[PDB]
């Protein structure tokens, strides 16, 4: 029946929801109906409270992401790290009852292939380097000894960045950082990563972590027609083909939004298994009924 049900033995089937979706009675009934995992989407933490409570009273697993000033003043590494641990341990304590997994660090790696330094030169990095990741996981492991702790990134399937994610997560785990898991965001498209590209990403992440979530599943169209519903349906099937192949390491597959109406990609990107009216799509059937794709992966521009 529900997606969460069909896959009740491969992985949690999850969605990122904002406050409207668990506020709107009808969107909430769908979430309840389709998912056994909720990421707080919202990428004064009232929102994290509502999403958490929704999971609380409805017994849905919560993927901590939502919440996790603090560098505008150019703190010293030391002070930045106390602000980290504070926030991290605050965020984590308030929801360790519901949150089973945390995106402790997001998108620390750069997308630039032509970059000597594989980390995104984010403000956090410019202060601290590698060790803000280390600290972030140490702080979070400490605050909840428990929550699988996920390094979460996107374009996790392209050759270079993925190697960097792997290598960064390898050496940090090698150095003992509590990186329990790797979160493949899953912001794919209809031309997407190929099955082997996701296969080659998961099989690589497999070899250093016992947990891969798909945290932010999204399949934007064009990097509605018949061409479009099949391409969307087909790449979803392709993705869920490779995900249900790695069901062991993959504990959770979270779609990035309840529907195209909510999608960060915009509805014209037709990205999720529910159209803007939350009618399931042929993509939804293709995933539910574990179908294989019709056409092969479309060619790109």
């Amino acid at each position: 029946q529900g997606l969460k049900d069909i896959y009740k033995d491969y992985f949690l089937i999850g969605v990122a929801v904002n406050q409207r979706n668990v506020s709107n009675a009808e969107q909430a009934a769908l979430v309840k109906q389709e998912f056994n995992s909720i990421t707080c989407e919202n990428d004064n933490w009232e929102a994290a409270d509502r999403i958490a409570n929704f999971c609380r009273t409805n017994g849905i697993k919560l993927r901590g992401h939502c919440l996790m000033w603090m560098y505008s003043d150019n703190p010293t590494k030391e002070v930045f790290f106390q602000r980290m641990k504070n926030h991290i341990q605050a965020v984590v304590s308030r929801y360790k009852d519901v949150v089973y997994a945390w995106d402790v660090v997001n998108e620390a790696m750069t997308d630039d292939p032509k970059a000597e330094d594989p980390f995104r030169q984010s403000p956090l990095y410019k202060i601290a380097g590698d060790e803000f990741i280390a600290k972030a996981f140490q702080y979070a492991r400490e605050a909840d000894p428990n929550a699988l702790l996920f390094y979460n990134d996107y374009n996790e399937c392209d050759p270079v960045k993925s190697q960097r994610i792997y290598e960064m997560v390898k050496r940090m785990k090698e150095n003992g950082v509590p990186i329990d898991g790797i979160g493949m965001q899953g912001h794919y498209n209809i031309y997407g990563p190929t099955e082997a590209e996701i296969d080659a990403a998961i099989t690589k992440y497999k070899s250093i972590v016992k947990h891969i979530h798909v945290t932010e599943l999204d399949i934007r169209v064009n990097a509605v027609s018949d061409s479009v519903k099949q391409h969307l349906a087909d790449q979803y099937a392709r993705v869920f083909n490779v995900l249900r192949k790695h069901r062991d390491v993959i504990d959770c597959v979270t779609f990035w939004n309840l529907s195209d109406r909510d999608s960060w990609l915009g509805q014209n990107n037709y990205p999720l298994p529910f159209d803007a009216n939350y009618k399931p799509k042929m993509a939804y059937d293709y995933i539910k009924q574990m179908k294989a794709p019709a056409w092969p992966i479309p060619e790109k521009p």
